[PDB]
């Protein structure tokens, strides 16, 4: 047999909507990846070249600098009760998107996960990797 847990909820490839009414009215469109097959959201480069430089990201010298200013908040300490605040304050999580190949989002209700690109301002993404190996891939 070759069968899996089967539901009727709301979702991605299950359905196509969104919660109440809230600050985001609309619906985003990113690219599923079934890396339970393969790996992770790493292998994706048939469309995404086109959103690649939306905005002017060619003077972006400045933002290594801000790499010691990562943990300028606390949630380093809060860890063990740390309330992710991913919605107020998430401008904040400027980490080194300039070394960060991944850019997607990864969501745990069965086994997909969803690569395309940052969302402004809606409540329909919950984890995301950008961290990548921007040269030296080592074990560590």
């Amino acid at each position: 047999m070759r069968g899996s847990h089967h539901h009727h909820h709301h979702g991605s490839n299950a359905k196509f909507g969104l919660w109440v009414d809230g600050n985001c009215e609309d619906i985003p469109h990113v690219n599923e990846f079934p890396a339970i097959d393969l790996f992770e959201c790493n292998k994706l480069v048939f469309e995404l070249s086109a959103s690649d430089q939306p905005k002017q990201y060619e003077q972006h010298l400045t933002d290594y600098e801000k790499i010691k200013e990562g943990f300028k908040n606390k949630n380093a300490s809060m860890i063990k009760s740390a309330f992710l605040p991913t919605g107020a304050f998430k401008a904040d999580r400027y980490k080194s998107h300039g070394k960060g190949y991944n850019w997607g989002n990864y969501n745990t209700e069965t086994q997909k996960c969803e690569i395309f690109n940052v969302k402004p301002t809606c409540l329909i993404n919950n984890s995301s990797y950008i961290a990548t190996t921007a040269l030296s891939h080592p074990i560590e």
